[PDB]
């Protein structure tokens, strides 16, 4: 075993950024760029493909980690929520195409990180 808490935060510090000029272009202060949207959902749904593997509950214990013990009582729908996440974001490669559709798409795909945060993710 290794590091996997400061793998994960890693990662997710990626699917943050990734965020970013997508809440950008929602707020009117950056242009629509396709490329750059695309761009962001494949790494939100690549790094959700990966996270699955980085939550051992030899890890609960690790004094750096905003991961709630909850997670280990319920890890079946834990691990689900992240295929979830990559399914969406999957999916909306092939339904964003244009800044009209990034408006009525996006909030499937965000509102999957508010759902494990608000059960598994320290506050
Ligand atoms: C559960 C299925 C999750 C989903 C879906 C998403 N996140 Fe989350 N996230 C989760 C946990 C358990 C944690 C704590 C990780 C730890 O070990 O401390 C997080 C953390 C983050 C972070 C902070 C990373 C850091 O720098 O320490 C960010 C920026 C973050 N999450 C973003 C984020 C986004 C944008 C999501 C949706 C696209 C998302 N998370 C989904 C659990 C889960």
């Amino acid at each position: 075993a290794t590091d996997v808490i400061a793998q994960r935060k890693a990662i997710l510090k990626q699917m943050g950024e990734a965020t970013k000029p997508i809440a950008a272009m929602l707020k009117g202060e950056a242009k629509w760029d396709q490329a750059v949207v695309q761009k962001s959902l494949a790494a939100i749904a690549d790094d959700s493909k990966k996270l699955p593997a980085l939550f051992p509950a030899d890890s609960k214990t690790g004094g750096d980690t905003a991961a709630l013990p909850k997670i280990f009582e319920d890890k079946a729908k834990f691990d689900d929520l992240f295929a979830k996440l990559a399914a969406a974001a999957t999916a909306a490669q092939g339904t964003i195409k244009d800044e009209a559709s990034l408006k009525a798409n996006i909030g499937g795909v965000l509102g999957n990180c508010k759902s494990c945060h608000d059960d598994f993710r320290a506050k």
